[PDB]
């Protein structure tokens, strides 16, 4: 699907966020082509699972891959590693995955 | 022109940026479809400014054009006119924002 970009309408989507440490659940996360590594909630993850830490506290880094599935798309997206939002509940797709699901940006 | 996404590669762009306070500038912009307002460095204005205080998801890192910003991109002649955009003070950060691609009519295709 096509997009729109507009400074009222976030461009979100339906994703569902694979962390193989709880559950797969789907969430609605962000489009955002200036985000090099994609953000994901704390949320998704157990109360056991060990974090890197790597603002140096809002966000953590993951230990496991996160497998990541579009509404159209079958196969998942796999990500080697991507940030822990451990505060504000964010879910961000970055190139990082905007790459491996051949997303672009058009400009007329 | 198509943008390939890549995480390795910041997505920038060569813009003119006239200010209306100063001499139009070229500058190098990260476009970025997660910014809902473009910012644009404060290296760009005068001495004089008056820049309006603002709040962005920090009190003291951006600042508020009182007069719009005119954008001109490579391909079109037809400049983009921001009724108003962010001011990075800290450092100096080239941002297209959703607002400035909309009047270009750019969007995000995922196939
Ligand atoms: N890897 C990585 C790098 C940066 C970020 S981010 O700063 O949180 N973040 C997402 C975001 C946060 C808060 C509100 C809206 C979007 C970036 C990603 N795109 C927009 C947002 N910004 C651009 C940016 C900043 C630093 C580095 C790279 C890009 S931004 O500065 O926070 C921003 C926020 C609001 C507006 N109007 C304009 C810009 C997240 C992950």
């Amino acid at each position: 699907p096509v997009i729109p970009l507009d400074p009222a309408r976030r461009p979100v989507i339906k994703a569902q966020v694979d962390t193989q440490t709880s559950h797969p659940k789907t969430i609605e996360a962000l489009l955002d082509t200036g985000a090099d590594m994609t953000v994901i909630p704390i949320a998704l993850f157990s109360s056991n699972t060990p974090l890197k830490n790597t603002t140096q506290d809002h966000f953590k880094l993951t230990s496991l891959p996160v497998l990541i599935r579009l509404p159209f798309r079958t196969t998942p997206i796999v990500l080697t590693s991507c940030l822990v939002d451990t505060k504000n509940n964010w879910a961000i797709i970055g190139r990082d995955a905007l790459q491996q699901c051949q997303g672009v940006l058009y400009l007329p």
